[PDB]
């Protein structure tokens, strides 16, 4: 049995944070990228780590975000997304349950504090989301850029899942419809 | 004087609904979308005997800065929401320990802290380290572009913790945040 401890950016020392970056672009490389704008993603909110004899074998981080959307009575809502990072287990620890126990810690932040949880997921993830229920986006998917307006996201298309926990009286989310993030640097999604 | 820090995921029902009720009550508006603002980053939280008497609370947003190149960066950052003391117990450094844990957040974990504050604070908050932000404002809107937020008698104030890449701040140009219902700022 494997349980993650949660702990804010703000409480992970300056060695804990070197070691996680380091731990999780190691994961995700194959000597595409897991870059410093993907590090920077997965800062200011959550974090989920399981460590052996000192070091990190599993980390997860969820941050908040806007998701916008619009319904067909053509409302628009901007929600508050629990948005999951940097989700990774060293390679030599995989399969044995450490990436559940992960998202499993998430789950409590995303459940307690946000209107619904999204993530971008790479190919080899997708089974873990789809069997914790996450519901794949089946729209377009965009982003809401400074100059230009929403701007599409077909890099992002068949990526996305999200986990409505908390969604406003009676808003019903329609997978089948566009769906927006909020800007920022690197991959918007 | 010390305040305790929790993230919102770990408030149980009756501190949620303690901490909308003293910060409304503190407030006398306090609207329910300035509420949902306030959810979602770290609290800030002074009790006695159950009785919550000071909160404070600091979320995560973006807010985008252009700089004399044109290029453009969305800053992470943490939004200073809904501080407030109990009635009758300020005066007494409440809302400084409150401001004090937050600026602890503020530097463990963003590149930059915001707040808006009325003139008021302003000493105070440049005493605190604060820069007053001279330039325009404006939101990033779904639906239109960057629209012009009017000015009000509130003021922004900026934390400049970690700015990525090397990049130093000038007050006097564009500042804009992300979209939110209810007050952008
Ligand atoms: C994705 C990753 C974190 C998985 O970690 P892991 O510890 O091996 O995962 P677990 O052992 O906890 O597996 C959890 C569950 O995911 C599901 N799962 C994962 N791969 C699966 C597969 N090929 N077939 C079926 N289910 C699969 C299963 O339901 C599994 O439960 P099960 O094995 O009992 O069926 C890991 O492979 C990794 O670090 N990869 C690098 C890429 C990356 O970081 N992706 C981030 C995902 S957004
Ligand atoms: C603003 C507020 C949170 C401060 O709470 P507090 O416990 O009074 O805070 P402190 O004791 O640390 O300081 C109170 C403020 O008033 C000042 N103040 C209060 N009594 C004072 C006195 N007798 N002499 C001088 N300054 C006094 C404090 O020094 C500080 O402002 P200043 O230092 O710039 O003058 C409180 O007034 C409040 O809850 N207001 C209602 C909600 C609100 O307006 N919040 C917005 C915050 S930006
Ligand atoms: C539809 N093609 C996508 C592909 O683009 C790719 O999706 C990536 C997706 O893998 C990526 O996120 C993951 O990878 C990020 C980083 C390591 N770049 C690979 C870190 C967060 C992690 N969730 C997103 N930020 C961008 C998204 N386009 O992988 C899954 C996919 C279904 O093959």
């Amino acid at each position: 049995i494997h349980t993650a401890r949660l702990i804010h950016t703000s409480d992970l020392d300056q060695e804990t944070r070197d070691g996680a970056r380091r731990m999780v672009i190691e994961a995700f490389r194959d000597p595409d990228d897991f870059t410093d704008d993907d590090w920077d993603h997965a800062l200011g909110g959550m974090h989920a780590l399981i460590s052996h004899h000192g070091a990190l074998i599993a980390h997860g981080a969820v941050v908040q975000r806007r998701l916008m959307y619009r319904g067909p009575d053509g409302r628009g809502h901007a929600l508050r997304c629990g948005y999951v990072e940097a989700v990774a287990v060293r390679e030599d620890r995989r399969g044995d349950g450490l990436g559940t126990a992960v998202l499993d810690a998430l789950e409590q932040v995303i459940r307690g504090a946000y209107q619904i949880g999204a993530l971008s997921a790479s190919d080899i993830a997708r089974p873990m989301y789809i069997a914790r229920g996450w519901l794949s986006w089946e729209g377009p998917t965009s982003v809401l850029t400074p100059t230009e307006g929403i701007v599409r996201t077909p890099e992002d298309d068949r990526s996305l899942f999200v986990l409505p926990v908390d969604l406003p009286d009676g808003l019903e989310l329609d997978t089948a419809r566009e769906i927006t993030c909020d800007w920022r640097s690197g991959d918007p999604w």
